[PDB]
């Protein structure tokens, strides 16, 4: 019986919406929204929410929805976002729906300035975003501004031959012809394989201060932590691999990075509301959990999965060479059937 809920969950690509109930936990919605989606390497996504108090975070799997604060509206908002970001996405983004996820929630990114893009970096990227929405370039069907329609580059990135649109989607192209043969698939992989080299790329910023009270920006990613200052979120002042670790905790606003290196000081900085240090620690857990994992030898649901997915493109490499030959041929046959009604036409 108990009182229904209702519930939005915004993919990359879709739209979805559920129900649940007062003692239903955030695991539970969880595999609502991969199951429905059909998504296996659910260990790099969760579902984000925004804070009663303004802020974005990730719902806890292991206690209940309703008891974690939710902005307390209806429908609720989820967003179902990746969560933790590999250290080869060519090397761990196993499956096609994963690949497709990561790169557009990274292409956001990149194309809202949230993650920096050096301007010839934005060119490159963006003509691998069309090499696979379009296809390789086709001189008549692909008539001069084709691209006039679509969101290709950062706002930053543009204005510099701004209302002259055209000389982008020139630089665009030059490389889009580059690409012809290249499915989209690897065009996805190639636009993650640049993006994933981004110095902020996959780095989550939390706002913080110097025990003096100096605003900085605190940074978690795949590889530890790192302080930034505040007018550059692009290069740490100072950095704290996994390796360079033995110790960190905090209470209640103060964090504590305890050096494993020769007795170096001791790293402590302070958080506004409790909370944020709180998320700061459950990241770090994550991804060191992600970082050691990837160490040791791959699973058996990894083994399993590398292999039917060899295998899955295999059988779409000669699929992908039957539909072309079956047409290969459907040339060389209407080349006649003209070469003929041409000769006879007299």
């Amino acid at each position: 019986m108990p009182k229904t809920i209702s519930v939005r969950v915004t993919t990359m690509d879709a739209e979805l919406e559920f129900a649940i109930q007062p003692n239903t936990t955030g695991k539970q919605l969880f595999d609502q929204v991969v199951k429905t989606i059909g998504l296996r390497e659910v260990w790099f996504f969760g579902l984000q929410y925004q804070d009663t108090k303004g802020f974005s975070t990730w719902l806890k799997l292991n206690k209940k929805v309703t008891a974690q604060d939710v902005r307390k509206e209806s429908p609720l908002l989820f967003k179902f976002r990746a969560k933790f970001y590999p250290e080869d996405v060519s090397e761990e983004l196993i499956q096609d729906i994963t690949q497709r996820l990561f790169f557009l929630q990274v292409k956001e990114g990149i194309l809202n300035d949230d993650i920096y893009c050096p301007p010839e970096t934005a060119v490159l990227l963006a003509s691998y975003a069309v090499q696979s929405k379009y296809g390789d370039f086709n001189k008549e069907v692909h008539k001069s501004g084709y691209l006039a329609g679509d969101k290709l580059l950062p706002q930053r990135v543009l204005e510099q031959h701004k209302l002259n649109k055209d000389q982008w989607e020139e630089r665009i192209q030059v490389w889009h012809e580059e690409h012809r043969g290249m499915l989209r698939e690897d065009a996805v992989l190639e636009y993650l394989k640049i993006a994933q080299d981004l110095e902020m790329y996959g780095v989550n910023y939390f706002s913080i201060k110097n025990k003096k009270g100096s605003e900085l920006w605190l940074g978690v990613d795949a590889l530890g932590l790192n302080i930034y200052e505040q007018n550059d979120r692009l290069t740490p002042k100072i950095g704290f691999p996994w390796s360079e670790i033995r110790n960190i905790s905090f209470n209640d606003k103060k964090f504590v990075i305890k050096p494993i290196d020769k007795k170096a000081p001791d790293f402590v900085f302070y958080a506004p509301r409790l909370r944020i240090n709180k998320r700061i620690l459950a990241l770090c857990m994550g991804n060191h959990e992600l970082y050691m994992r990837r160490r040791k030898p791959d699973t058996i649901e990894v083994q399993q999965m590398k292999a039917q997915a060899r295998e899955e493109k295999h059988q779409k490499q000669m699929e992908r060479a039957m539909l072309e030959n079956e047409k290969k041929k459907r040339e060389m046959a209407e080349k006649e059937k003209e070469k003929i009604e041409r000769e006879k036409e007299e």
